[PDB]
């Protein structure tokens, strides 16, 4: 059911999810390990994600968490990086999407840092980098985001360095409570919580 649709970068709606993208990379306390060493990203191509059954699927959620919670879904626009972004936007999200070893339990997980997504497009901790050149860093190879629309909802708070919501809750936050420079994290616990409305195609850029 999935269609693709390229946006123009003369498009206003290309510019913004770029600008998001650009505006919210950051230094990462693994040197580079895991995602690579940059500062911004070339960006090669920007794609609306059209399924009617996934869009569809989504809402109906999201009326339901709004109901469960004074009529506030608490949607956000997140970063999700994964080997599988091509099931996601053909089948949308689900437990074999989850990352089981996550520190806020088996969920899907959403940066609200692009850069930190960055760090799953090969896997968890990076995998063995790109698969031609098996570099984590790679500069050639064509890396793929999804920036997507995320129904929160009443998100537990947790502090800090498939399952079940806390009870109460719809989602966790992970409020980072070390690094300074660190935006926050979000895991949900089921698939139609998030929609895959955008497809970035980029490579990482090496530093001047
Ligand atoms: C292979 C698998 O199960 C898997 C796939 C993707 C991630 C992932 N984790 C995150 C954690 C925090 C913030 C963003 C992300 C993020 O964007 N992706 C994790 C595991
Ligand atoms: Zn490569």
């Amino acid at each position: 059911g999935t269609i693709l649709i390229d946006l123009s970068p003369d498009d206003k709606e290309f510019q913004s999810v770029e600008e998001e993208m650009q505006s919210t990379v950051r230094e990462h306390r693994d040197g580079g390990h895991a995602g690579g060493i940059f500062n911004r990203y070339n960006i090669l191509k920007i794609q609306k994600v059209c399924n009617k059954k996934l869009w569809e699927r989504y809402t109906h959620r999201r009326k339901e968490v709004s109901e469960e919670n004074h009529n506030h879904a608490n949607e956000r626009m997140l970063f999700h990086g994964s080997p599988f972004v091509n099931a996601i936007i053909h089948k949308g999200f689900d437990e074999r999407h989850a990352y089981i070893g996550g520190m806020f339990g088996a969920g899907i997980y959403f940066a609200e840092n692009s850069s930190k997504s960055n760090q799953y497009v090969y896997g968890i901790g990076g995998g063995t980098g790109c698969p031609v050149h098996k570099d984590r860093s790679c500069y050639i190879c064509h890396r793929q985001l999804l920036f997507c629309r995320v129904t929160l909802g009443k998100s537990f708070l947790q502090f800090s360095a498939m399952a079940h919501s806390p009870p109460g809750h719809h989602s966790v936050t992970g409020r980072p409570s070390v690094n300074g420079l660190a935006l926050a994290e979000y895991v949900i616990y089921r698939g139609e919580q998030a929609y895959p409305e955008y497809l970035i195609t980029y490579q990482i850029m090496r530093p001047e």
